[PDB]
């Protein structure tokens, strides 16, 4: 599922890939499930859509926290913009 | 772009949904680059993708507290595991 | 997210369509997560991919169990074949 | 169709994907079945359309059968939640 | 799912669509079970993968059927060559 | 385009792959022409469009009498249902 | 399957646009049918795939003359190369 | 990009495929444009748009004359119905 | 072709849309045909790609000129980077 | 991500195609940031979808750059379109 050959990207490269590409389905999932739970005409079906949700939220969490422990510009950028106030764009 | 008919989604639902698909597409391209940079045999080329890639980083960075700061769960998911120390899965 | 009309759909069948939607993409989460446990190459990625995959399994099965008490057919068809024993094919 | 080279998997981490799209294959025919036999306007496809619908149920039922005996946490999840009652996010 | 509107589509034409997409859908489980039969390492899997192949085949024939009664260019060229003998190009 | 590795493929399933893809890409031509002869305001593109149709159900039907001659269980299947008379789904 | 909304389509634009498409699939199916016929093994099949792979020549040529026809630029541009000799660049 | 492995495919099937794959791309781009041009709201651009899109036509005869030149059902079907009069079915 | 419905756009946003959507198309080709003219074993047909492969160019530098005048920041980034000589990454 | 086999590409040619496939990407990134610009409800979410959005014009226009230094047509048709006056099809 990488664009370029293994045999040319270093080690690190690919573990990062492999982060990425998990938040990247984290994220997918926590939106298909919002809008499930928007639509969704079952109550017991919502329930489990929006726990599901959630969950999908601490997953993305703590990849995210591994790319920045592991990425010295994920930490840079991340540390820039977290937790923050003001307007995001003037940080 | 959206799973569900826009008529019974919640605008809240549907701002979210725009800024998680464009976090998606900066981790895409923040991979996709880095690739891109350990293949390329061009210094000069690879000059630009990787300061391409750590711009991606950035624009994920802005757009992940905008999500931080308009949903409760993930403001909570993101507090427990970001800038933290110790094994990532029990913080 | 459908095949046919919105229109000339059973509500209770676009909600059978939404809880088989998730327990697919679930069951997607898990192999991928399953592949990346066996390549990554980083301890703490490793842990957090492991982590994720068994909470995808509880994902499912939530949905699974929803699917099951909401159409007669899959009750039937599972309670035929799961916690067996002996061969599958002949239960 | 694995996302990892071949080499790197353990050979059962392959078998439990052959299982695992084996029953997302299943489970996409049972929801694409039942929209077109909802839409269907001629009786006589559409009762073809439900018992090929419901015997998709029973391809994924084996298939989630083979796989809980053969991964620890599906069969602990699935133990959990199928065939109870009350709220099942509890 | 249609290539064309629905409001211009007979509704005949539509009904032949699903039986077509349902044989389509049909044909590719037969082939993607065959495959996954010779390259599975668990036989107790292999069985159910065996089972589940050769059911599709009986749902894309009945299907088959369907349109063979629906449809006389169907009807027409099946019968000149299936179950027939010597060289199919020469019947 | 096969979804396992071709060395662990026996030689005849991979021959049964490219005759069912083939049938495959024959009913998604099928039914395309059909849409868009449906569709089409042009007589003289409409009927080059249903001539090409007829003679995909042509190919379609002779790459499946190959598969019904070389797979026991297509043999089995297409002569219970095909050339019936009453309810399909009996 | 246009890219465009079919009111802001001219009626004869959208009937090249099913030519086209045609032309396109029967290619495609040109393509194919002819790898597949080099790699079989199987002379009975090869016999079939080849013979089809020639009608959709067929198909292909008699869609692309109505495009001939009904489109003055494809007029121009294939009476200056087609059936022609020498540098195709030249022509 | 080839459906069957390089090593079974005669050198001419791939530069025919080469070739036929360029003549869809063609297709697809003049197709693309041509609904560009009945859309657009900017006459600047629908005069840029017109030229691409009758430029691509020409491209694909270029490469449609290749094909005629390599093979020999390509050069009996197109000699049959291109530049002909009357029914296209009947000649 | 786009991700929000045509409603909320503004008609100059749709019309960028058109002309970035071709600019891709030029580019992909210009790519593909690259590799086509690298890997053919036929020069009559090398030559075929390279000439189309070379107009595709110019039909991206027309649509791209079209950005620049109908668009603030494109004109401006454009003019900062094309047509310089000294290092890229320092413009 | 090469649509040829590595081996038979040149150098110069994957290069190339890492560029090009990064413009498109950059491209496709500034029409869909536009797009969600247009299409927002939230004004703060709209400030970082627009700075990302220009941001995006900046990537490609470097890489952009670097392919009109690498490539002797991209050089010569820039240089005849890009920053002129009067109808862009007649210069
Ligand atoms: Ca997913
Ligand atoms: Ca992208
Ligand atoms: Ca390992
Ligand atoms: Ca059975
Ligand atoms: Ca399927
Ligand atoms: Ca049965
Ligand atoms: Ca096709
Ligand atoms: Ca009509
Ligand atoms: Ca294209
Ligand atoms: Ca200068
Ligand atoms: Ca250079
Ligand atoms: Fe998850
Ligand atoms: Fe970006
Ligand atoms: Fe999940
Ligand atoms: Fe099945
Ligand atoms: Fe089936
Ligand atoms: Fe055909
Ligand atoms: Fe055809
Ligand atoms: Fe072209
Ligand atoms: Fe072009
Ligand atoms: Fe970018």
């Amino acid at each position: 599922s990488t664009h370029e050959p293994l045999e040319v990207l270093k080690e690190e490269t690919v573990n990062r890939h492999r982060a990425i590409v998990s938040v990247m389905e984290e994220l997918e999932a926590v939106d298909w499930y919002d809008q499930r739970v928007d639509a969704s005409t079952d109550p017991e079906l919502t329930a489990i859509l929006a726990h599901n949700r959630d969950e999908e939220k601490e997953h993305a969490a703590m990849t995210l926290e591994w790319l920045r422990r592991n990425d010295a510009k994920w930490a840079e950028h991340l540390r820039t913009y977290l937790f923050t106030e003001g307007p995001i764009t003037a940080a």
